């Protein structure tokens, strides 16, 4: 039995930035009130986890990263009502407390209980459930899924279809929902419009899928890695262009291919140069540009306000605008009904112990999503 | 008889930046095909005209400025069908050709026939109708209303109710429609929401009226000139604050007054510092910020993308988002139906020949709108 007891298990710990993960023996405390301890089944490797390793995203170290995942409830703390032991669940990087200004606002999803803005690396009560070799280890985005077992706040855990294939649906926990929703909920892509998507990783390709689902007439996929073009076309892209093939800035090329600019542009990489190009490539009078990629810590874009005064709309969002706890199970239900597939996005499968190799694949550009199995 | 002939009349010519207008004799050529020659009746002094004088907005010189106005059609060129001699009309700083991508798009209004982006200072055919002292004089925003007579492209002339009081309705030609629409069409202010309006000139006060019409629960008026506060309250502002009274940055003061930030913020001044404060004062998860003011030429804002990634929407627009030719007459009709008044916005009336005194009033902060009569 494990309920009520400290669990001893394995987890991938990041002790220092720019260093490989270390598979360590860790201790996971039992869940407190309103907390859920989950046995991980599958976790996808998202560029966001990589940003901590590269130093592009600041969060307290040492830490157990991981946030795109699916697992089975091992035990629940007192007061928990939405999930029970044995339930299949997906942890959420942005919670849905259902009580704050944001959660009550039908148009927003950045719940005030998030640990995204100025990360503490703890659960919502301000404390940590992990220890390793006598040292406390921080949580990441309230989820810390690169561990055989994690403890998450109830409002950051979604109950899903009991028949869900966890090795596939874990992508719905972050990448797919974020990309797809950025097109459907945030930009609100219109039928017959023209779109441009910068970045063809798991999140960007999910945005291509969203643009297609919304009925876009044209979906221009932009990436410096042409090996991503076949998958982009498979998922809906009408055209694929590599900025390296051109002598002029990509935004000019895009405007000239689209009667002055796209109706909707998406940056799904995380670089200032592509965020600028994305904004510049949407039409000056009726374009909307959405930032999805996570930029390097404290780096600023230099913007002439005239770019917005003509009629542009520039916006950003986390999680594709989906209210997390209510939205993730619905996407799983759609998946179960075969409304969309995730196979094209999952290019590699590896045991959790090979987490480092999974990050090597991400770096090489050979993988879209590598899913790790526990 | 003037039809078909060159008209000799008085106009206010700007020969050099940062210099007073020169009231002098000019010649106005008859209208070409699809052009309309108008006898001016009233013109409002808008900060946009002043931006050319101060060098903050560039347009070819010498030039006849003026764009917020109302007059009577003196003659029309061949092919004109939407107006005829004797009709009361309002010239439009942004045309509505009705045939370009932007005009066809229901969500936009920055018609491709505009002379805003990189001005030519001509009518749509690329030529000028004005001469003075043996030399050609440039047009401004296709309207050049600081003249007893001007020639404007048909698609930039709106026919209005024949009983319209032109000394009042000229404001609908720019300032009122821009401010009001910025709240109603661009931001799409919602009933019960919280708003912050930076700048209480004719345009900003009109944005306050727009927020009230949309049903905002709170409208915080922001201005360093406390003498604009009485009018702001009269028109709907629930609270009025002066940044100069505070030690804390204004965006922080605003967030603390509104549970983390307003739902909708508007910058209606034209300064980079206030554009930044306006963006920062809207809630990070559900706020929308609209740029209305015209910023100084070639000056950029430094923006951390994380400001948008959390869920903010940042946008700009001209003319309050109204499609010019179809929209202005509807607003005049609403005015004639007593749905709104413009009296509070018109603080001074002077004859056209005293245009320089009118600009002195604007510079002094004593006036909201000064209307010049011909
Ligand atoms: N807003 C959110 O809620 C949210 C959610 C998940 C991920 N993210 C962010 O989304 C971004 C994408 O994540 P991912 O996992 O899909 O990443 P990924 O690394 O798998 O994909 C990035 C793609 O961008 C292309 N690319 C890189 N540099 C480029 C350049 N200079 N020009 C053109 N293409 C370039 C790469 O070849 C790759 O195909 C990351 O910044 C991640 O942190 C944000
Ligand atoms: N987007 C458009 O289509 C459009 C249309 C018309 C006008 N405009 C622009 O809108 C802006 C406002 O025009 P207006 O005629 O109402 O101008 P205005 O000069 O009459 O009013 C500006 C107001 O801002 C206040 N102010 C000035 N500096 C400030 C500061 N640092 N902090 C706080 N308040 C400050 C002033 O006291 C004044 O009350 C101008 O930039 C004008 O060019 C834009
Ligand atoms: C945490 C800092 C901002 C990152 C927002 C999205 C990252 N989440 C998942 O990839
Ligand atoms: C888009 C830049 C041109 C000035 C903005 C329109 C302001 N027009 C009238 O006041
Ligand atoms: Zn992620
Ligand atoms: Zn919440
Ligand atoms: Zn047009
Ligand atoms: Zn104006």
């Amino acid at each position: 039995s494990t309920a009520g007891k400290v669990i001893k298990c394995k987890a991938a710990v990041l002790w220092e930035v720019k260093k490989p993960f270390s598979i360590e023996d860790v201790e996971v405390a039992p869940p407190k009130a309103y907390e859920v301890r989950i046995k991980m089944v599958a976790v996808g490797i998202c560029r966001t986890d990589d940003h901590v390793v590269s130093g592009n995203l600041v969060t307290p170290l040492p830490v157990i990263l991981g946030h795109e995942a699916a697992g089975i409830v091992e035990s629940v703390g007192e007061g928990v009502t939405t999930v029970k032991p044995g339930d299949k669940v997906i942890p959420l990087f942005t919670p849905q407390c259902g009580k704050c200004r944001v959660c009550k606002n039908p148009e927003s999803n950045y719940c005030l209980k998030n640990d995204l803005g100025n990360p503490r690396g703890t659960l919502q009560d301000g404390t940590r459930r992990f220890t390793c070799r006598g040292k406390p280890i921080h949580h990441f985005l309230g989820t810390s899924t690169f561990s055989q077992y994690t403890v998450v706040d109830e409002n950051a855990v979604a109950k899903i279809d009991a028949a869900s294939p966890l090795e596939k649906v874990c992508l719905i926990g972050c990448g797919f929902s974020t990309g797809y929703g950025s097109a459907v909920n945030v930009a609100k892509v219109t039928p017959g419009s023209t779109c441009a998507v910068f970045g063809l990783g798991g999140v960007g390709l999910s945005a291509v899928m969203g643009c297609k689902a919304a009925g876009a007439a044209r979906i221009i996929a932009v990436d410096i890695n042409k090996d991503k073009f076949a998958k982009a076309k498979e998922l809906g892209a009408t055209e694929c262009i590599n900025p390296q093939d051109y002598k002029k800035p990509i935004q000019e090329v895009l405007k000239e291919m689209t009667d002055g600019g796209v109706d909707f542009s998406f940056e799904v990489i995380g670089r200032l140069d592509t965020m600028m190009a994305s904004l510049l490539c949407c039409h000056e009078a009726c374009g909307t540009s959405v930032i999805v990629g996570v930029p390097p810590a404290s780096q600023n874009l230099s913007i002439n306000p005239m770019l917005l005064l003509t009629g542009r709309t520039w916006k950003g969002a986390v999680y594709g605008g989906f209210k997390s706890k209510e939205g993730i199970p619905k996407l799983v239900a759609d998946f179960m009904a075969k409304k969309f597939s995730l196979d094209a996005l999952i290019t590699h499968v590896l045991p959790f112990e090979k987490i480092n190799e999974g990050f090597d694949l991400l770096h090489s550009g050979k993988s879209i999503r590598t899913v790790l199995t526990f």
